[PDB]
DNA sequence: AGCCATGCACCG
DNA sequence: CGGTGCATGGCT
């Protein structure tokens, strides 16, 4: 089977997402069901890489909250400003297949 | 019902 | 007392 980008999910960064912090929100419906299952708060690393070659990681984990959970990608800035991204900027998350490698990008606000 | 943007306590 | 780890509250 010939490779194929296939489209996962995107998030547009909130003013908290492209800050000081370097945390970023996933959507919880789109971190459960693409991202690797993870039972423990701590997370794991996670390898992403761009269309420029760039090799990105950060720490994908979650928050408990209530009975629930927050998942976040920590260890964001390097990312956020070498692509110049700024809060209502989107970013894209995508998967080689077959692989399952996981790729990602970004686009300005219109 | 509960996501998710951000507030905020407290631990080191 | 700055950041981590979670709480709180706007919002749908």
């Amino acid at each position: 089977m010939n490779l194929n980008i296939v489209p996962l999910f995107e998030k547009t960064l909130s003013a908290s997402d492209a800050g000081r912090i370097g945390r970023l929100v996933l959507p919880k419906a789109c971190a459960e069901a693409y991202f690797p299952p993870i039972s423990q708060s701590e997370g794991i690393p996670l390898k992403i890489q761009d269309v420029r070659g760039r090799e990105w990681t950060f720490q994908f984990r979650y928050w408990p909250n209530n009975n629930s959970r927050m998942y976040v990608l920590e260890g964001v800035t390097p990312c956020i400003q070498s692509m110049m991204l700024q809060a209502g900027d989107t970013v894209t998350f995508s998967r080689v297949d077959p692989g399952g490698k996981l790729i990602m990008g970004s686009r300005k606000a219109a």
